């Protein structure tokens, strides 16, 4: 079980 | 069982 | 059990 | 069991 | 178990 | 059990 | 067990 | 059980 | 067990 | 058990 | 050509 | 070319 | 060619 | 050709 | 050609 | 040719 | 040709 | 050629 | 050529 | 050729 998370702000 | 969290803040 | 946690802030 | 953490601050 | 922790300030 | 910490300040 | 402390602050 | 700490300061 | 401290100022 | 520090300052 | 693969690849 | 492959992949 | 691979890449 | 490989790679 | 591999690499 | 390798390669 | 390799490298 | 190698290598 | 080795080497 | 050796070398 693996969990991906991303966040990206790219003004 | 493994976890991956990116954060990226590129102005 | 591996945790992988980047944070990238780039101005 | 591993744990990688970076934190990367580049201007 | 081995813990890797790096932080990078770089102007 | 090993341990390894950087820090690195360059400007 | 062994632990590996970097310091390093290069203007 | 060893313990390495370096600490480098370079203008 | 041993212990290994390097100090390292350079102008 | 053997003790190891060093410290070297040159301009 | 350019490769990138993983199973979290974050650009 | 230019390749680009993962389970997760975010640009 | 260029190439990176890893389980997690953050460019 | 350049090529990094890891289970953490941070560019 | 310039190779760099590691558990952890951060550039 | 250029060659680094490590379990933490730190740049 | 140039080579580095460690448990812990720090550049 | 130049070869470096250790357990702990700080340059 | 030129060799270091060491468990901990300072450059 | 240049070759040093040590536990712990301090250039």
């Amino acid at each position: 079980d693996l969990i991906i998370k991303g966040i990206s702000v790219h003004i």
